[PDB]
């Protein structure tokens, strides 16, 4: 509710980049689809999901059991979601799944482990399987990232954010690797899929997905 909010108010074009994740997997997998949410935290990606998906079944994991605490209280009643304590560099689940998804979570590994993350994510999606990603880019030049920096900024001022919420977002954000949304794209056809896209963008935000086969 408060959190949701805040995240919003956090992140510039909240509903387009998240409602585009939705709408795409919507769009890509049956209404009864395996989804594995790879850095879930308090599982808000997944209950966008859940919304449009009432049927998918969703593995939520996380590194963090503090914040995996969070999701399963956003989902005590929901007997279609697990939860799984692993970092994104553990083993997998086994899968087959028809979509993979992440948000905000995959720019805190090293670009080597978010290629070999990539890698690993299309063995475990059927053909014609979706991997998503709502993730924080990089500019390509350190002129356009000043710029990234002042849209951002304008988005949480605009949004009325409080001051100490916007503070402990700069200082979260000093621990995250981000590379420019171009990069990433070609990593997904570096890593075999056959087709990868920038569907929606922010400046520093982006929603990019990479399909299995189609
Ligand atoms: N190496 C890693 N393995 C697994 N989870 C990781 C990770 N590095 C960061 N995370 C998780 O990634 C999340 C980033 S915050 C984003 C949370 C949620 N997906 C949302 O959109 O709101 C945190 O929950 C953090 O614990």
């Amino acid at each position: 509710s408060t959190y949701d909010a805040l995240r919003r108010q956090l992140i510039p074009s909240f509903d387009l980049l998240y409602g585009s994740a939705v709408s795409v997997v919507a769009m890509s997998v049956p209404a009864t689809a395996r989804i594995l949410d790879l850095g879930a935290g308090t599982g808000l990606l997944g209950a966008a999901l859940r919304e449009r998906l009432p049927d998918a079944e969703l593995l939520l994991q996380d590194r963090s059991q503090a914040m995996l605490e969070q999701a399963r209280q956003r989902f005590a009643d929901d007997d279609q979601v697990a939860i799984r304590v692993a970092d994104h560099l553990d083993e997998l689940p086994a899968g087959p799944f028809d979509a993979v998804v992440s948000a905000l979570s995959i720019n805190h590994l090293e670009h080597q482990d978010k290629q070999d993350l990539f890698t690993r994510i299309r063995k475990i999606l059927r053909p014609g399987g979706i991997f998503v990603n709502v993730e924080q880019v990089l500019a390509p030049t350190s002129e356009l990232e000043k710029m990234y920096d002042r849209q951002h900024e304008a988005h949480v001022l605009a949004s009325d954010t409080p001051a100490e919420e916007w503070a402990a977002g700069r200082e979260r954000m000093k621990h995250d690797i981000p590379i420019d949304v171009e990069t990433q794209i070609q990593w997904l056809r570096d890593a075999g899929f056959t087709t990868a896209d920038c569907l929606a963008k922010d400046w520093r935000f982006a929603t990019y997905a990479g399909w299995n086969g189609s």
